[PDB]
């Protein structure tokens, strides 16, 4: 048997044997010194793979040891055989499956936990592989930051979360926001509902972190002053009987911007709770400046950065987005620029996949963008998911790969782990779904994650290439009509099959795909009927296509912008019919330079607002006039488009004498006449004819010159068709 998808991936995994069936009852050894929570997600999974637990010691059967390095067990090492887990740092594991002995051994209580989701994953049907296995993580502190406006989650879409973190190990997980009674507002009833998060967040090991946001009504000045200071820790104080270890205060939103106030809070709540305390864990914050663009200016630092900076003990942890609030990239160089700053390890928070700011599209793609030596300056990292709970699994299943095991991470791969994993059988038709809806992207500010559809957009702008020279698409076009289909088919099998959970969340989203898809099909059926010349089924299509992108754009749900909808609005743009430069090598017989930067260059440049202009400074060419535009192959042409200066009269052409050649010596000609003087884009329609260079020679033009007719020659655009 060989070795199945796991999540996190281990550092270090060689094949050491073939592997081994498991025997419907086996026997444990090491529960009693062991961590009690690794044994207890243990003992249950034997439960619902139909495996128990036998009284007495037995040979015949398997047996499974567990334990740690403080544990003295001769049985434990014994079945390891070269195997440590001192060697290895915090959080650290080792396994070892050998001949029906499976070994697993961690530094300390999180990190044997951690040892048997390993041994989960490898499980499949009772099938365990052979392998030895020394692992450890690359950030200290990995997990999740809930901070998105709108509907908060539930309490069993909390519940879910924290048992889905320990699984893929992470162990961390912050509270807040939005509005509950106490975070933000009013900073037994309710008591149930913050003590069952925090009981299951140490049963799964992770570290429940509670949040603070009191920026909006804070007071600094007076007694009260004290008295809201007091009234900060006692307000801990309660969550610490609680049992939460981990506390966090907050500035995202402040406006009462002194860094001086913020830190004066931060640095004597770190002598009077986490210091005062020693149970505690360090303290967290955000300032309000997170973002490098609004940090930094430019750059050393901005005024509000420079005084938080070194007001904050050296202790207390601070997290910061990136170059932006929700960027592309964090590059090493930016890592390097903020850590500087603070002269400490910064904590992350990284917005993907939050859709907080654009609420129509969701975020179903892998870590993208983040530099692969970021745990050089970060050792801790935190996602902002999104309100819709269930499919927010998918980026954050990348981001347990991506912080565990960062040198050796593969966004593309990993994603694909993602969807195989938490779909089963549906794995295949949730990708093509997912594959659409990666990039984030509001047209403004806003801007992450990896693009949609890549390979899907590599065809589509091959398919306008070879559309616009002469080339057959046939073989490429019958792969567009089939990817188009099994989008589709995928998106209508997953409404057929989705559990509420996640169908709720993303059912206009699959409508949406279809819509598209059905409008690219729609789409290809017009680039048909044009080179079929069948026009009552191109307006036909072209009935079709226009509508769906028009309730395409209407509708709430969005999803592939730049792939599947851009690529029905382009098919409606092409005229073509034009090829359409550009392409190629326009010259002319005279051009203005130096009173004005106007060459024949922007003749044939697509750009309907620059023009060309014949030499009208001293010493200045009155004619003849004449374009003459290079073809990048010989093409049959029927059409030559005329743009006229639209700001100005000067040179506008009144008069033609369009010629064609297959040399680029010798001319001919297909059609001489005249043109009505105005702003209006002139069409010279003549016999269709092959070509390889096209000239324009001017036979009359006008100008506001006084006894300027005929000494200047414009042209905004000048190009054929055919
Ligand atoms: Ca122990
Ligand atoms: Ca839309
Ligand atoms: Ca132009």
């Amino acid at each position: 048997v060989l070795v199945p998808n796991l999540n996190p991936t281990p550092e270090n995994l060689e094949v050491v044997g073939d592997g081994f069936k498991i025997t419907s009852s086996i026997n444990l050894v090491g529960e009693e010194e062991a961590d009690e929570n690794a044994v207890n997600a243990l003992r249950e999974f034997l439960t619902a793979n139909n495996i128990e637990i036998n009284s007495e010691n037995d040979p015949n059967s398997t047996t499974l040891i567990i334990g740690e390095v403080d544990d003295d067990i001769p049985e434990l090492d014994e079945a390891l055989n070269g195997t440590t887990a001192e060697n290895l740092k915090e959080e650290g594991y080792a396994l070892v499956s050998n001949d029906g002995k499976i070994a697993i051994e961690g530094k300390d209580g999180d990190g044997t936990f951690y040892g048997v989701q390993t041994f989960k994953q490898l499980v499949k049907e009772s099938n365990i592989p052979e392998v030895n296995i020394t692992d450890y993580p690359t950030v200290s502190a990995r997990g999740i930051v809930e901070g998105f406006y709108g509907t908060p989650w539930t309490h069993q879409d909390r519940l879910d979360q924290i048992k889905f973190y320990g699984e893929n190990k992470l162990n961390t997980y912050i509270y807040a926001p939005k509005d509950d009674p106490y975070h933000r507002e009013k900073w037994e009833s309710e008591m149930q509902r913050m003590q069952e998060l925090i009981n299951a967040s140490a049963e799964n090991k992770v570290d429940f972190v509670f949040g603070i946001s009191p920026g909006i009504d804070i007071r600094f000045d007076g007694d009260a002053g004290e008295e809201d200071f007091n009234h900060l820790i006692t307000k801990a104080e309660s969550l610490y009987d609680m049992g939460v270890r981990s506390f966090a205060i907050y500035w995202d939103d402040i406006q009462d911007k002194s860094a001086a106030k913020h830190a004066q809070v931060l640095n004597r709540f770190n002598e009077e709770f986490v210091k005062a305390k020693g149970d505690v864990k360090p303290l967290i914050t955000v300032p309000t400046e997170y973002d490098t663009g609004a940090m930094v200016s430019n750059g050393q630092p901005r005024a509000y950065t420079r005084i938080f900076a070194e007001t904050v003990d050296p202790s207390i942890e601070v997290m910061w987005t990136g170059p932006g609030v929700v960027t592309n990239e964090i590059p090493l160089s930016d890592a390097q620029l903020i850590s500087g700053i603070y002269n400490r390890n910064m904590a992350v928070w990284w917005n993907y996949p939050v859709t907080d700011y654009f609420k129509g599209k969701l975020a179903l793609g892998p870590m993208h963008g983040l530099d692969k030596g970021l745990n050089q300056y970060v050792d801790f990292f935190t996602v902002n998911p999104m309100e819709h709970a269930e499919l927010s699994k998918i980026s954050i299943h990348t981001a347990a790969d991506y912080s565990w095991n960062m040198d050796n991470y593969d966004y593309d791969k990993a994603w694909n782990r993602a969807i195989d994993m938490l779909y089963g059988d549906l794995a295949e038709d949730m990708k093509v779904f997912a594959n659409h809806s990666t990039r984030m992207d509001n047209k403004t500010w806003a801007k992450s994650g990896r693009e949609d559809a890549p390979e899907l957009r590599a065809k589509m702008d091959e398919l306008w290439n070879k559309l616009s020279s002469k080339e057959d698409a046939s073989a490429l076009i019958e792969e567009l009509y089939g990817e188009f289909a099994r989008m589709e088919e995928a998106c209508n099998n997953l409404k057929a099959n989705l559990p509420e959970v996640a169908l709720e969340e993303c059912s206009r989203q699959l409508d949406e795909l279809i819509t598209l898809a059905q409008g690219d099909k729609a789409s290809l059926d017009m680039i048909v009927a044009q080179l079929n010349e069948d026009t009552e089924a191109y307006e036909s299509a072209k009935e079709i296509a226009q509508n769906k992108l028009n309730t395409a754009l209407s509708s709430f749900a969005v999803i592939s912008e730049k792939v599947a909808q851009s690529f029905i609005q382009e098919a409606l743009s092409f005229d073509l019919t034009l090829i359409n430069p550009r392409t190629v090598k326009i010259t002319a017989s005279s051009e203005e330079t130096s009173g004005e930067n106007a060459p024949a260059s922007f003749a044939s440049d697509g750009d309907m607002n620059t023009f060309w202009h014949s030499k009208w400074s001293s010493p200045a060419h009155e004619g003849p006039h004449h374009l003459t535009l290079e073809l990048d192959n010989v093409y049959e042409i029927n059409k030559v488009k005329y743009a006229p200066r639209q700001d100005s009269k000067n040179g506008r052409i009144t008069g033609y004498k369009v010629s064609v050649s297959l040399d680029g010596e010798n001319f001919t000609e297909v059609k001489t006449g005249t043109l009505e003087d105005n702003a209006a884009i002139k069409f010279i329609e003549f016999d269709s004819v092959d070509a390889k260079y096209v000239r324009l020679d001017v036979t009359d033009s006008v100008s506001d010159q006084a006894n300027g007719r005929g000494k200047f020659a414009t042209a905004a655009e000048v190009n054929v068709h055919g």
